[PDB]
């Protein structure tokens, strides 16, 4: 009847699919050996769509027919506030049409196609749902997804509906936070908690108070930064070498981006990690102009470039913690999500906030709010 369901974190940058399997959660991973998978569809010159891994890969080379954030977009009109500023950002076309915000795209040879942004996420959700189904080695049609909690009607339903496109019937939309806590096993525990969930994406930062009793959450209070996540590390990063470099030849690595962006990609591992390691080393071959790149970020210089970026974490957490009348004491749980949060520094501070207080661990920070879907999953069958 509803068979095998899905559990899947449709992410701002990245997605994660899950499913109840043996007595057991498993996070699946994807033709590219991943257990993430990027938000991105890429439509290449010669006519292919390009999801996930390959869509991120190329991007370089495609900046106009590479499409990414949708979910900034989905659920919106045109008009609203929210989407006027964020398409200033955006490198894709983006067109009113049906009084929605539509990405407009060369899908190959000059052909020009538009999408709404739930036609977008569908496509990720048809990517994710084939990682399932490889894995699975059947069909799957049936889905439980997750949003930030502060999703409204039309962003919900728009989800949904990114859903129906892709093949998929969306049993339940959940939270992300909830999803979060739920993989945790704090949606069992007796009597009244209140939960707080911090949430440090690739591009956005989300900050949710959550309360349990009997099983039955409730979010109280929500903040964070709608343009605040690990990306913004990363960029940093960039600006401190692209600056060493142009000290070090008086070359400008900005003239040529497939420089700059090879940078990135550097920037990118050497920040995974910093995470397990004190020292990392960049090297690119044939950097700038057939010169090479060596120079080694250190854990010390990393955090000194973010610093400032880290402690405005906490902020947010002081206006939800004011918004809900609770106190640092109030607090009976921290989970963290997002891949940022395995940040030593941000883990600190954290801990530092709550007074040495320590979080709920045992769960990939990328993974848990797939988790969590995927134990509502495997009880919607079993």
């Amino acid at each position: 009847d509803v068979g095998t369901v899905v559990g899947i974190d449709l992410g701002t940058t990245y997605s994660c699919v899950g499913v109840f399997k043996n007595g057991r959660v498993e996070i699946i991973a994807n033709d590219q050996g991943n257990r993430i998978t990027p938000s991105y569809v890429a439509f290449t010159p010669e006519g292919e769509r390009l999801i996930g891994d390959a869509a991120k890969n190329q991007l370089t080379s495609n900046p106009e027919n590479t499409v990414f954030d949708a979910k900034r977009l989905i659920g919106r009109t045109w008009n609203d506030p929210s989407v006027q500023q964020d398409i200033k950002f955006l490198p894709f076309k983006v067109v009113e049409k049906k009084t929605k915000p539509y990405i407009q795209v060369d899908i190959g040879g000059g052909q020009t196609k538009t999408f709404a942004p739930e036609e977008i996420s569908a496509m990720v959700l048809t990517k994710m749902k084939e990682t399932a189904e490889a894995y699975l080695g059947k069909k799957v049609t049936h889905a439980v997804v997750t949003v930030p909690a502060y999703f409204n009607d039309a962003q919900r339903q728009a989800t949904k509906d990114a859903g129906t496109i892709a093949g998929l019937n969306v049993m339940r939309i959940i939270n992300e936070p909830t999803a979060a806590a739920i993989a945790y096993g704090l949606d069992k525990r007796e009597g009244e908690k209140n939960i707080l969930v911090f949430d440090l994406g690739g591009g956005t930062f989300d900050v949710s108070l959550l309360t349990i009793d009997n099983g039955v959450f409730e979010v109280v209070a929500t903040n964070g930064d709608t343009h605040l996540g690990g990306e913004d590390f990363d960029q940093r990063v960039m600006e401190h070498f692209i600056k060493l470099y142009k000290k070090k030849t008086g070359k400008d690595v900005r003239k040529d981006n497939r420089a700059v962006q090879k940078l990135r990609r550097e920037v990118e591992k050497a920040k995974r990690a910093l995470s397990s390691q004190h020292q990392a080393r960049i090297e690119i071959e044939s950097f700038y102009e057939g010169e090479d790149f060596s120079e080694t970020l250190t854990r010390a210089k990393f955090e000194e470039l973010n610093m400032d970026l880290f402690r405005s974490t906490m902020k947010p957490v002081q206006k939800v913690l004011e918004d809900s009348d609770l106190k640092k004491s109030d607090i009976d749980e921290i989970v963290l999500v997002g891949g940022s949060t395995r940040i030593p520094k941000i883990q600190q501070l954290v801990k530092e906030f709550f007074n040495g207080k320590e979080p709920s661990r045992g769960i990939n920070p990328d993974e848990a709010v797939a988790y969590g879907a995927a134990v509502q999953a495997g009880v919607l069958s079993g």
